[PDB]
DNA sequence: TCAGGATGTATATATCTGACACGTGCCTGGAGACTAGGGAGTAATCCCCTTGGCGGTTAAAACGCGGGGGACAGCGCGTACGTGCGTTTAAGCGCCAAGGGGATTACTCCCTAGTCTCCAGGCACGTGTCAGATATATACATCCGAT
């Protein structure tokens, strides 16, 4: 193990990382191989990424806080669901009664602009693929979507096989009724195919890159006709943002390696700063070292605007 | 049911003996230095535990049904307990005798512990293995529900 970790694994020496380092892939060319479906039936359409960055409200800048200052453990999981929707959190929600009104909305942002983009899709006619991270906020997107009266088919960890090809075939009849089509990230392996879908709305982003590479490759499967959006959205300035960066260090770590050698928020101006804000980061790690890279700088998110470990 | 008994149940009085208050001294808790080592805070490393989610195998668990036998209700009945009365008998209470047992109370010493100072050699840890305990199958002999 140490030979392998240690010759051209992390160092700390000199610019060996892109001087000699890079360069020993000569270890590794002769036995692998990867054919880049790009370029070798030209028949796809590239993707579209477009990330956006997302401010709390003031439920979650309250809940935020009250994590921060406190079954509560994993706190970097918390604030994921804190992230998401704080109606995760037991209690959270106005009531009893509970009711089903727009005070389910008007209490999670990524929801907002969710909503207001699935708006602007339905009349464009798009139908979507929400791909979740966690079933338990399917429950609240398969409200919110009864509640605004469209339909769907919710494939996740809990429904069996016959139910899984049945929802599968029901999205995909030649004449289907289906708008929106839930399901989680990591699931369902790899035979379904989506290809008839236009959207995939990446809710929450993953730790490794390449599970929603995966991911969001069941509507960029082979066989897909028309160009696809896969948006990302993302809790500006809050854990999500440190979860970005370290997964992108990652994916830029796999492509030097091995690629190479094969209220409303006014939805346009955030468009606008948050591909900006894309751009300034994929500038700030597009020219990181291999030693460099492997840092995992580990940025504690316990401290967000002034933290002192106390409770 | 009601009047006839039998039994607690309040009530006033006198007795007493046990709880309480008071002075002494002697012993222990408090004030006051002095000091050293236990413990709080810090840094580094590694293994375990969390939270949310996924996929799969496959025995247990849930459910329904039918039928028996165990439960619980009654019916005698014939003891074996109760209740009451008379009468011994022993518990308790005093008293006699002389000792030994024991618990302070106060010196003495011996000797046997604790303390320190090296220093080897017991033991805990990290390495192999191979022998015992598995799971497998099969033949058997051995209880259980109907004549």
């Amino acid at each position: 193990a140490q030979d392998f970790d240690d010759w051209f694994s992390s160092e700390s020496t000199e610019e060996d990382q892109d001087k000699i380092v890079k360069q020993l892939h000569t270890v590794l060319q002769p036995f692998l191989l990867r054919r880049i479906k790009s370029d070798v039936e030209t028949s796809l359409l590239p993707k579209k990424e477009l990330n956006l960055y997302v401010g709390m409200s003031s439920m979650q800048k309250k809940w935020y806080k009250k994590i921060l200052e406190k079954r509560l453990l994993n706190i970097m999981m918390q604030l994921r669901k804190c992230c998401n929707h704080p109606y995760l959190f037991d209690g959270a929600e106005p009531g009893p009664p509970y009711t089903t009104d727009e005070h389910l909305v008007y209490n999670a942002a990524k929801l907002q602009v969710l909503d207001k983009l699935l708006k602007k899709l339905k009349e464009e006619g798009s139908r979507v693929l929400i791909f979740s991270q966690m079933s338990r906020l399917l429950d609240i997107l398969e409200d919110y979507c009864y509640f605004r009266n469209y339909e769907y088919c919710r494939i996740d960890g809990s429904t069996a096989h016959e139910d899984r090809i049945q929802a599968i075939d029901d999205y995909n009849a030649p004449d289907s009724k289906k708008f929106v089509f839930l399901l989680t990230t990591r699931a369902g392996g790899l035979g379904i195919n989506l290809t008839s879908a236009d959207v995939v709305v990446l809710y929450d982003s993953d730790w490794n890159p390449q599970a929603d590479l995966q991911a969001m490759d069941r509507a960029h499967r082979i066989g897909q006709k028309k160009q696809v959006k896969v948006f990302r959205l993302v809790t500006d300035n809050s854990v999500e943002e440190k979860i970005l960066e370290r997964a992108t260090q990652k994916l830029r770590l796999d492509q030097l390696v091995i690629q190479q050698n094969r209220d409303d928020i006014d939805l346009d101006e955030l468009l606008l700063k948050s591909e900006n804000k894309t751009k300034s980061l994929n500038a700030k790690y597009e020219t990181l070292g291999l030693d460099d890279l492997q840092k995992f700088n580990q940025d504690s998110a316990y401290e967000w605007n002034g933290q002192d470990f106390k409770k």
